[PDB]
């Protein structure tokens, strides 16, 4: 069995519930889509035998015969149908709603149970209408979202996140033990475009990555996807070889909601800009993360399609101590500013000195009591930060999950988003990205979500931080470790002696 880390999912393993990449590791080892993401993030036909656009609005989608699930039940075009109108009917608040939007008939469920632009035509093929050109949707169609579930999980939904049945290329071992691990073994029936190389894999969930390092180094962990910033001056001598690093479409910010004491309205606009200031992203990325981290120049991560890293506006992300204090002081005009300015973060990923060295640099900067709020698993700070418990900043990120910059900012900054962690609401910003989306070619659409971007360097929704460089350590005993374009290990790839 191939052991690797992870970390307990936030939620349980419904795949429109799954907001998070400890879920999302797993959710993906369970089900096939539509479509199968390659380690470059290229999408190839997996449960779809063919979909048809004619004027990118109309989708005529037909199945491949013969797939099944664990239960034994047969993957249908109602097992995608049902799936997506599941996650889009507001009454069943699932985090992943926003993926929907663009089918005609979400505006009717987010009396109606199902959304119009959807329609099963026989077993094996169903429609899917679009209120508008949509670049990414295609692209989109290996996501978990899309993912399509056995008629049983709609008997129980509660009992089905506990035990999921899926398609996939693995399934449960039976396998989840709460807060220590999770077990999975090759699903026999899966003969798609993800066959494993390796007879299981078991994810461990470390309360501290320093402890992982020590067991990748004695053998006790197979393959560790984050080298904890304790190792980062002594992997490259430690692993030699069996270490990888490379630009990742992941990112990081520091998040403020909009409904905290001095951080609404024109206050906390002025005020988010005024912390983005304050961060000196070069400094840090150079001494906390040893080179591993890329100062942010926009909302997204360089390594995307269409990134820019010299769109106007960006200057709010230089460093300047001088424009923080004038624009803290415009705040202060508005309310004067009291009280502590704390940033929550996980302990389990190693965010401890980053976390310190923000804090550092607000208080020294703008003359405020700012401070490190540390909690013990990502389970429970994303669980306060969903339920709007949460009564700090806190750090979050977003690791893609298609190599598109729409991607990165659709759930993140609009409206109605379930990732939408701080509150941020701008009907023009919206505007600005359906009509990206709308775009006639890859290069306009590109070209338009740079645009929309000048509308988040001014409101600041959250303050952007950096993008990542993927370090990745692996054992004598695996071969064949590919690291992909979101800097997950290549699960299915991974071959153990």
């Amino acid at each position: 069995v191939v052991l690797v880390n992870g970390g307990e999912p936030p939620n349980p393993l419904i795949p429109t519930g799954t907001n998070d990449s400890n879920g999302g590791r797993i959710i993906d080892r369970l089900f096939a889509g539509l479509m199968s993401y390659d380690a470059v993030g290229k999408p190839s036909l997996e449960v779809a035998q063919s979909i048809e656009s004619a004027d990118n609005v109309n989708y005529r989608i037909t199945v491949k015969p013969g797939w099944k699930f664990t239960d034994g039940s047969p993957v249908t075009a109602h097992s995608f149908v049902d799936a997506w109108n599941y996650g889009a009917l507001s009454t069943n608040a699932q985090l992943q709603q926003h993926f929907f939007s663009p089918i005609e008939g979400f505006d009717d469920v987010a009396s109606r149970t199902t959304m119009s632009g959807l329609r099963v035509v026989n077993d094996l093929e169903f429609t899917v209408r679009l209120k508008a050109p949509t670049i990414d949707f295609t692209l989109r169609l290996g996501h978990s979202s899309f993912y399509p579930l056995p008629d049983s999980a709609f008997r129980d939904m509660a009992a089905f996140g506990r035990n999921p049945i899926g398609n996939g290329p693995y399934k449960l071992a039976d396998a989840w033990e709460h807060n220590v691990r999770i077990d999975l073994v090759p699903n026999p029936d899966y003969h798609g475009n993800r066959k494993p190389r390796n007879k299981g894999l078991r994810f461990e969930f470390y309360a501290n990555l320093d402890t992982a390092y020590a067991d990748l180094l004695s053998g006790n962990l197979d393959v560790l996807d984050t080298i904890p910033p304790s190792a980062l001056t002594v992997y490259q001598r430690d692993l030699g070889d069996h270490a990888t690093s490379g630009p990742a479409a992941i990112n990081q910010t520091l998040d403020t909601p909009l409904r905290l004491p001095h951080f609404g309205g024109e206050e906390g606009r002025l005020r988010r800009l005024a912390l983005s200031a304050a961060i000196n992203r070069p400094q840090i990325c150079q001494q906390i993360f040893a080179g591993t981290r890329s100062p942010a120049r926009d909302f997204t991560a360089r390594s995307l399609p269409g990134f820019d890293p010299n769109l106007p506006g960006n200057e709010v992300l230089d460093y300047d101590p001088q424009r923080a204090r004038r624009l803290w002081a415009q705040a202060d005009a508005i309310s004067p500013w009291s009280g502590r300015y704390a940033i929550a973060y996980n302990a389990d990923a190693g965010h401890r000195d980053w976390v310190d060295a923000v804090a550092n640099s607000i208080k020294n900067v703008l003359g405020i009591d700012a401070v490190a709020a540390p909690q013990p698993t990502f389970a429970g700070f994303r669980t306060q930060i969903t339920n709007r418990a949460i009564d700090s900043a806190f750090r979050a990120g977003w690791r893609g999950d298609y190599p598109s910059m729409i991607e990165f900012l659709a759930p993140l900054f609009t409206a109605g988003a379930g990732s939408n962690d701080v509150g941020y609401i701008n009907p023009e910003f919206d505007a600005a990205l359906a009509a990206a989306e709308a775009a006639p070619t890859l290069t306009e659409s590109h070209e338009l979500v740079n645009d929309a971007q000048r509308i988040l360097f001014h409101d600041m929704p959250v303050v952007p931080l950096w993008d990542y460089i993927s370090v990745v350590g692996w054992s004598s005993q695996v071969s064949n470790v590919t690291v992909t374009w979101n800097g997950l290990p290549d699960y299915e790839n991974i071959v153990k002696a």
